[PDB]
């Protein structure tokens, strides 16, 4: 049984499940401290609930919100949005690209206790528990990032919740990640290598798939084609098309790794950890928001020969098996 | 001429004896809320800061300026709570210290100015507590962003009248480069305390500034790791100059004639998460007085070296209150 922000639910209550989404991409404390940045706090919470409603109209029953502490995971703001839309939300624990000083100077012993705090006891005074552990690298692991992986693996072994990881896929990051993970004795089935549609090296994915790992093609609408005037927007979203990412799903089923795909949008309704008005530009690319998966990518795949049977396994069965704890 | 503490405004005269650089907690933003167990509990941290705050009250302190910014983890409801309990005025801080996260770092100088003025004019968070001072920092040659932070902090101060205090690596003559940016923005040296300057011995560097009109913050008087050379992490934080060696810098800056531009404080704290673990264990036994070290051990030291009580009173009451009075 899975922990959501509104309590525990059973495996089959989950349904069609986006497995890497954000409500707001921010920093810790930024939302409390400068909420005019997003218009107002209520201005943003409306923007999420409009956008979540649109996906729940499209069949989505659960999102996994992989914002960690250093992304500003306002776990109350989540459960606010989760009532008003009737979408389960699974919150995350862990650490992203930007930990603060009070994190960086901790030992792998200390980080393991904090990770188990938010899985076993609760995120802040709020009593909500996290069902997934997010971690991150961009290239070679820094010594701290190395600690984070081992602490998240030692956490994932006392609790059974899985690990999802941020990756710069162009530099075969999952390889080092999985090397570090397996050194701690974590089953490759308890780990999704994320941001993996950012590469075109299929051999790297299928090699990683074949050791047992789950592959996050969680970036399907991230494309800055049409924004070759925005320098920063092109940097954040890559020059590969959405169909280019989407086809890598079919290509990975073809190698007989349907059992191992998770698909998601990596969308967000507030974005402060990048240049200003980046959210202005991203919403014009993709008005559908988080609804881009059931409205545009599921039709596109049925148009390329993927039946409703295996689509339903990827969107319902795979996240169900992946989020259920396992000792 | 009123100043904003965390329990509403007060008048200049109400300030009294004032430590112009202190911390209740040295942390990062929401670290306290997220992992209170690192400090024992949120209760346990509040007990310990009130205890130390009453010890300094009984030695005669009324007002401390807690200069923790957003990224030192400035919990103003926490600060308001220990101000109620220990009957001590606490001025709160806006600005950006050594560790700004992504959502500040990507901001322009215009935006950062909108943010400082928000914490000065409107309030901090949803609490409606207003800041009385803008803290910024460099170590060495300013990063381009540190130039953006100094310039926006300077634009707020001209727009509001609140002073700017700073953190420096004194040994590298930072106050030279801070001052050049400040004065390039139209800001009066009277509005800027160049701090952490008892971490140098280059006396002519302090005097060169102080003549240009700046205030000089001697804000780490019991920082010294003497007798703690085997602890390499502690020796890095506190340095190897004893506390007498710093306390002399006061008397030596009085003498040069600059009694009016001298602010004195501890840079103490009751919870420290943004350094190695158990560093708070070490610091509390170097100095059991805590924030009381300036009334209890540095004041009697200076009178034995022959400073006039009328000069001491101006240093701790006339000097802070002139700094914190808003001036457009
Ligand atoms: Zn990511
Ligand atoms: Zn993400
Ligand atoms: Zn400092
Ligand atoms: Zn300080």
């Amino acid at each position: 049984r899975i922990n959501t922000v509104r309590g525990p639910i059973t495996i089959s209550e989950a349904g069609f499940t986006l497995t890497h989404e954000h409500i707001c991409g921010s920093s810790a404390g930024f939302l409390r401290a400068w909420p005019e940045f997003f218009g107002s706090r209520a201005a943003l919470v409306e923007k999420a609930v409009r956008g979540l409603r649109r996906a729940r109209a499209a069949g989505v029953r659960t999102i996994v919100d992989v914002s960690t502490f250093d992304i500003g995971r306002d776990v109350s703001l989540l459960a606010e949005v989760s009532r008003a839309a009737d979408v389960h939300i699974v919150a995350a624990t862990g650490l992203w690209e930007d930990p603060p000083l009070s994190m960086r100077l901790r030992s792998v012993e200390e980080l393991t206790q904090f990770f188990l705090r938010e899985i076993q006891y609760g995120i802040e005074d709020t009593g909500i528990r996290a069902g997934i552990i997010k971690v991150a690298t961009n290239g070679k692991a820094t010594p701290f990032q190395e600690l984070v992986l081992r602490a998240a693996a030692r956490a994932s072994l006392a609790t059974g919740v899985p690990v999802t990881t941020h990756t710069a896929a162009s530099q075969r990051d999952g390889e080092q990640q999985a090397a570090i993970f397996e050194s701690e004795g974590l089953s490759p089935s308890r780990v999704c290598i994320g941001h993996s549609d950012d590469t075109d090296d299929l051999s790297y994915l299928t090699a990683l798939a074949a050791r047992g790992y789950l592959i996050g093609l969680d970036g399907i609408p991230h494309s800055a084609i049409g924004l070759e005037d925005n320098a920063s927007a092109s940097a954040l979203l890559g020059n590969r098309s959405w169909q280019t990412r989407a086809l890598l799903i079919k290509a990975l089923i073809d190698q007989g790794y349907m059992k191992q795909i998770l698909v998601s949008n990596d969308w967000l309704f507030g974005f402060s950890s990048y240049v200003t008005n980046i959210m202005d530009v991203m919403d014009s690319v993709n008005p559908d928001g988080m609804a881009f998966i059931p409205l545009r990518v599921i039709p596109f795949l049925r148009e390329k020969g993927v039946s409703q049977e295996t689509l339903a396994g990827i969107t319902v069965t795979n996240p169900a098996r992946f989020l259920s704890p396992t000792l």
